[PDB]
Formats: structure tokens, sequence, C-alpha cells
């Protein structure tokens, strides 16, 4: 199960994340069920917006809102729902919802995995547009659905990123 | 695993559908294996025919025949392979194939997944050419392929479907 | 060439729309050069979004900015960009954008093209959603382009559009 | 202009056939408007099947009808819309439809395209199944249209579908 | 869970493979993990190519890596990565890489899967294009990655193919 | 016609592309044939590459093979075949194929198109292993191909890219 999956081979700088939700897809908001690993549709968003990364969790984790950390993933390609993403955090994105406090952080692929992120070291070292298309789209996804919304708080860099991943570590044990 | 799954949050109004086959999807007929949760390809079916809505099945139900409950579920978009969709029957295709009775059920996703299905509460309040697709899809799927065969019965209402599912929810038990 | 296509069948009730962008499609917005027929990139969007409907023109009108008028098409399936539809409108969205007023018709298939939207007279007939997805796209699609902004004014019916139709075919003589 | 393209460089073994439709494409009827070269929607067909090879004419072709040859072509991977193949009949699908006498080629790619068809010289060498989801294909495809029909023949070989070419180019002539 | 798959229902002709890799996808390398089941990203490659057939592994055998045995399945489309399909081995193509001897059968699918490899006995009845295709992919995919390297032998036919099904299967107990 | 465009608004640093084959692509090598403006389908490409950008050309322009300039447009997303692109050059390949020389320029959107593209002044800025994967392509993607092979040179900077342009608009005046 994907509870056997470690938060990380050596977090903060080598994790893992499961990607619930591919980059560039069709609008449905995938979430795993934790009690059966099934992948089910939460819904099926009401904006005409696509997630510009992909979308998941760290496995063995715990965030403020009781579930896994939320993380986006910058690819060549998007994954399919449900594969694993060996990555290295570059930022975090700070928001509250309609739920609560929801930072999510963003991240890039391994060196193993591929070369083309190796002098991305920190989220200002992506496109300035995509990290503007990811801000924007977290403002207004929920546009359409009453009783959603989000609030922007606005983004940390990579020392901050990592340490959220350390807190969410150590919150599940 | 899948089997973690109930039949509903609130059958038989709120039911649990697992997909295998995606609306709109390539000519592979996939098809879950009980005793490993692994899609399996059972064949690449022999018609240029795609299903026309996603095909799947209720987890811990139990038919007559020995399987748990078919259902197809209309959705706004395909949904993944696999992924698991909380929806609301709204009527019942009785059909007899080369396998022995074969019914199945037709549903919408529930309000909290999308707010489009509102107002349908019968198969009839559907598209008439998407009931139509339907039975053409079920009466032609087969052609090309030997000893495979359909006969088309007729539709029952939502209150008929509702009490399918009760009663395969009982003898799961 | 695209110019021998009139204007309609029998406008303002029975109109060709060439459409230059695809409902659904990536964040592409392609525009056909007058002079040469052909399909110019005129920029890749900067937010992560798409056109919720099929995206053209009526060809042989003129419309307040110079070029022919602006028309939304909804169709069962996004159809190709540079294709040619027979529709017929049922609604007007009144804006204003960096460039001066920017009306948009919002249009179905004719009969003879699909049975779907024979009981679709206005635009309030189409889902609320998707009328609201429209108005959301347009408010917000250019948010990540300096200089680029939509005002929205409102909605008017189809004797309205209709009556926009033939202002733009008599401007065009 | 499409008109600038001759029925081949060898007719009837080397000819050239514009594509409407692709294999396996969306259920958007295409039609190629010979007064504007462009692409129209004809019709979204009403059953979930599709074209199962590419499907489109000869340029400066005439049948006894008054439209070009139509001709399906079989290829590796489905090709654009709108684009040109050079390729050679191998067989000839005698059928009546609502319209009248409906007779289409079958077709292989040139030589100088792809080395797959060097064995295939008649449509009998062509996959069973396939040959089988072509008749399949039409006589079924308008079945959920009122008043489209179609009543198939049968096949004919390579030399009478070469004869059929040359009589379409004499009588554009 | 996925061993629960036997290596067949009667190994070595008829024998299932789990997929890994479909065919002509995008140049995502997924393995899956033997500790979770997990579909993992265990690469984005380097060269613009793409697998020629459906890539993944018999459940429940051993091959000299240590790993389960691995086999190109030849299919009619393209099947889900994580999908399981019943098929039986033509071949053996003989290579080394950077990691040592490096085997990988070819199969097509089982006859109750699709009738068109009826004829198919040796990997030498699939078309030459095809078996030049899968030889200068595995020469090829790896020459933008450093330290990543193939060595092609050749090919060995049906009866070895299925000798090294038995021999990974014993292996594996 | 495509004729009317020009090479450029202000060449060599604003300059039109016509794509014939857009990045990602199936194998499917289109060439617009300059009597009818019309895709023709060159080949089916031998290998299981695919063009890691788009391809096409600059209208209006001659090189020494004798036809439009060659080049490669890097974008955000793959445009549509036959659509025109507003770009700027960045570097050249030098090449020579079975047919003779064989240079091809590499280009990036013009900033009215994206933003994404205002730091790229040389072929040096892009991805390094997008370049390259564009030389490792042309250097293999005929090797299935009698008769067709490819020799390369190497790169060369923006300065000489932008001079081929000019060279090439001055060879067709
Ligand atoms: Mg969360
Ligand atoms: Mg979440
Ligand atoms: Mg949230
Ligand atoms: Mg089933
Ligand atoms: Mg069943
Ligand atoms: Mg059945
Ligand atoms: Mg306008
Ligand atoms: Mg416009
Ligand atoms: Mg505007
Ligand atoms: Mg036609
Ligand atoms: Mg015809
Ligand atoms: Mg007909
Ligand atoms: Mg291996
Ligand atoms: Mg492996
Ligand atoms: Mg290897
Ligand atoms: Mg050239
Ligand atoms: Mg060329
Ligand atoms: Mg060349």
């Amino acid at each position: 199960s994907y509870n056997n999956i470690p938060a990380g081979k050596d977090a903060p700088n080598d994790i893992y994340v499961i990607i619930e939700i591919p980059a560039n897809a069709a609008p449905i908001k995938y979430e795993i069920d934790k009690d059966s690993d099934a992948l089910f549709v939460d819904r099926f968003m009401g904006t005409a917006m696509f997630y510009p990364a992909n979308y998941g969790y760290v496995p063995n984790t715990l965030s403020e809102d009781g579930d896994p950390l939320d993380v986006l993933v910058v690819t060549p390609y998007p994954v399919a729902a449900g594969s694993v993403i060996r990555c290295r955090p570059v930022g975090k994105l700070n928001m509250e919802d309609d739920g609560g406090i929801d930072a999510k952080l963003i991240a890039v692929p391994h060196e193993k995995l591929s070369p083309l992120y190796k002098d991305v070291k920190e989220y200002t070292d992506l496109p300035q547009l995509l990290i503007n298309q990811v801000e924007h789209f977290f403002s207004h996804y929920k546009d359409l659905e009453p009783g959603r919304w989000v609030k922007i708080s606005g983004w940390e860099g990579a020392d901050v990123a990592k340490a959220e991943v350390i807190k969410a570590i150590e919150a599940a044990k």
C-alpha cells in the first residue's frame, strides 16, 4: 500500500510525492482515500481551469488540516494519477481556504529522474509566469463553488519549504 | 483495497461506483480482478464503438450471478479507470447476454460532486439521444465477436434501480 | 477561401461561424488572418484556463472593432480550429476590454447537426454553470497579461443577439 | 486550393486522397466544402462509433452523383483532417444509402510513404477484423439519425476499384 | 496485490504481463515498486523516443538482474500503465546494458483478447519494421543519459522465449 | 494563401514560421505543398521518435535545397499543423543529409506571444537536454529508412541564425 512508501529517501531534500491530479488535466479533482488507497472523484471543478502542475501529497506526513502534506510537482510531462515522483521542494505558497490554513509546496524532480531542474534551487528559478499561474489558479479555482474560497498570503523560499516537509514528517510520528 | 469501500455512504440514494472503463475511451474492455484489485485487459473490443458512459460496479454488492452490481455513470468529463465516483441511481437497463441475466444501472454524480444533475431524477431526464446511444452500444458492441450476444428487454426507473441496490447489498451479507 | 462563405444560409436565425479556438483546448489563442486565411498564434494565454465553448466569428460581418462578429458555439464535442459550424444565436454577452466595446454572441448548432439543442431558445436554457463558466473565463483569462483586461456588463437574449447579427451583416456592405 | 491537386501522380495505381475524417476520431462528421476548401461540420454523429479508417475523397474526380470519389485509407497512424495522402486502391465497398448509390474505395499508402503495405494487393489482404469493422460501421453509424440509412451490397477487388478511379477521372473531364 | 497474480494460467504458453509503460506513450519511464505495488517515475527519458510496444513484467518470476522477467507486448491499442494482459511469448531480444545481461521477451495477446495475432507464432511473424523499431529503440533510448548504454546481441525464437519463462518461474521458488 | 504572409514583420528578429509538424506529435512527416497550400503526408517515419519542437518554414524564403527555410520553434504547447507562429531565431544546426546541405534554425516565440522566452537570446539559453534532443533526433530519425541519412556538423549562435534568415529572404527576391 501507499503507506509503505516513506516520506523520502532523505528528507527534506529527497522526498516522494504521490500524484492525485496530473498537470494540465481535465477539471476533475481526484483525492486518494486513505482507507482503500483508491482514487476518488472529490468533485468536478466549477471553473474552466486546470492545475498548472501535478498535484499530490507526501506519504507518511501530517499537515494542519489532518491530511498528508500537499505538494505541486513541476515535470516535463504530466504524470499518471496515482504515480509516485521522487522530488525536491523549492518553495511554499501560504494560503488559507474555507477549511483553514492551507499551505502547499512546489517541488521539482530529483536529479536521478531528470537533469532539467539542476539549476532550480528556489521557486524563483522556475518561470515567473508559471509561479503566477499557480497562485492565480488557487486564487480562482473555487470561484464558482459556493462556500469554497481561498486567501493568498504569499510565497516563501526553499529553506522554508524544506522546513515544512520536516514539520509534517515529525507531526505524523 | 477496493473491498474497504462501502456500497455507499447512504445507500441506495448515495452509492459508490468503481470505474472500469471511462466514457469515450479506446476500445479496450478492462475489468477489475477481485483477488488483486488490478485492472485486467479482458479483451480488445471487435467493433468500432466506445462506451457512452463510464462503466463500473458497486463494491460490496452481490447480484444473483455472483458479481457486484454493474453501473453506468454519466459525468461531465470521463473519469479515470480505477477511480471511484459517489453517485445516485436513476434507472436500470434490463438485458440478457451470452453470460446470463445482465441488468445494468445508470447513475449520475452526487450533488456534492457537481450541480449539473440536480433535476435528473429518472433516466428519462437524461438526453434521449444518450439513452438511445447506451441501448445501441449494448445492442451492437459484441457484433464482431463469435459467441457473444445481447438481448435488450427495456428500461426501468429510479425506484426499481434503488431496490436493486438494496437487494444486492443484502446479498453481500 | 473563407470569404466565399456567407454569413448564413438564412441569417440571423441560421448562420455560419468559423471556429478559431476549440472548446476545452490548450491555451493557444489562435486567430484567422484576413490576408491569408491562415490560423495565426496570437498568443499563448497567461492563465491556466480554457475557452468553455468553441470560439470564432461570422464571415462577411463587421463588428464594432472593425473585425467580424465574435461568437461562442456550444457543441457536444469540440470542433477543430479552422472548421465551420452552422448554428443559431441564443444570447449576447456584453463586455468591454482593453480595446473597447467587446460583445460576443453565444450560439448552438443547427438542428441538422445535432438534436441536442432543440429546446435551447435562450442562453438561459443552457446549463447555468456553463453560463457562469463563460462569464468567469472572460473575466479572468487576461489576468496575467499586463495591459489586457475585461469588464463584464451582462447578458441579453436571443432576439437582441439576432439583431446584432443583422447589424454586423449590413455594416459589412 | 485543393483543386490544384491532380487525381494522382499515376492513376489509378498511384492516387491522392484528401482526408475529411481521421481514423479513430471524435464523432464529428466533417466535410470539405467545394467552394471554400473549408472543413464544415456536417453533423455530430448519433451513435457511439468512430470511422475505422481515414475517410476522404480523390480530387478532380467525378462520380455519377456529382461528387468526387470516396476513399477509406488505412494508415499506421490517423492523419489530420484536411491532409492529403498518396495511396493505392485495393478494393471497393458497394453500398446504397439515403442519398443514393454510395460506393467507397479502400486504399493503403503508397510505398514511398510506408513499407508496411507492400503485400496488401487486395482488400482481402487487410486484416479480416478490419474489413468487418468497416462494414459494421457503415451498417450502423446512422442508426440513431432519423431518415438516414445504409444498405450494404458487398465488396469488389482492386482491379474493379482501379477501373472506378479511371472512370471518375474521365468524368471530371 | 500484484503478487497474487500467477505468472500464467498455463505458463509458458499462457502468461500474464503487468504493464508499466504503454506503447507510444510520453517519455516517462514508470516502474512498479515491489514494496508498495505503486507506479514510480523512474525517470523522464532523455531522448525523443517512445516504447514501440507495451512494456512490463511477468509476476512471480525472477530474472538475472534479481527482478521479474521483462516482456514487451504488442497490442492493437496501447494498454494503461498498471494494467495486466494475458499474452503469449513469441521471441527474445538478447541485450546487455549498463547493469548487466538484459534480455527482454516479446509477446502477443492471448486469442481470447484479440483474433489479430492467431498467425503470429514467432517474432518474425510480426511486421519487420516493428522488430526493427524495437531494436532501434533499445539501441538509442539511453543515448542522452551518461552512464547508461545498451549493446544488442540479437533475437531468438518462441521456444527459447518460453524456456526463459520457465527458467524465471522456477528461479522465483 | 500562405504566400501572402511575409517572411516577417521585421526580419531577422521578428519572423513568421508556418508549422508543418507539431512538437511531440505522431510520427507522420507532413509537408505543405506549394501548389495547393495543402498539408501532404510525405511519409510515416520509420523510427519510434518524435520531433522535439514544432517544425516548419519561413514563407517567402529560399534555401539551398530550393525550398523555404526550415525552422524549429519551441513553444509551451504544441501548435496546430498549418498554423503560423511569430518568432525569433536563436540558433542554427548545420547538417548535411542524403539530399545535400540541410541547415535548420531553432526559434522561440516573439514577446507579443509569450513572456516565457524573454531571456532566451541564444540556443544555449534553452535547456541543454532540449538542444541535445534536437540534435539526437536529426541524427537518428532516418535510421530505419534506406537511402536516407544525416551528418551533423554542429551548432551556431543567434547572430548566424539571424544571418541565415536574411540569406534566405534575399535568395527568394
Ligand atoms: Mg489539503
Ligand atoms: Mg489534498
Ligand atoms: Mg484547499
Ligand atoms: Mg465487468
Ligand atoms: Mg458484469
Ligand atoms: Mg454483459
Ligand atoms: Mg474581437
Ligand atoms: Mg477575435
Ligand atoms: Mg476581447
Ligand atoms: Mg463526404
Ligand atoms: Mg460522398
Ligand atoms: Mg453515405
Ligand atoms: Mg530489467
Ligand atoms: Mg524493468
Ligand atoms: Mg535495461
Ligand atoms: Mg528542407
Ligand atoms: Mg522541409
Ligand atoms: Mg533533411
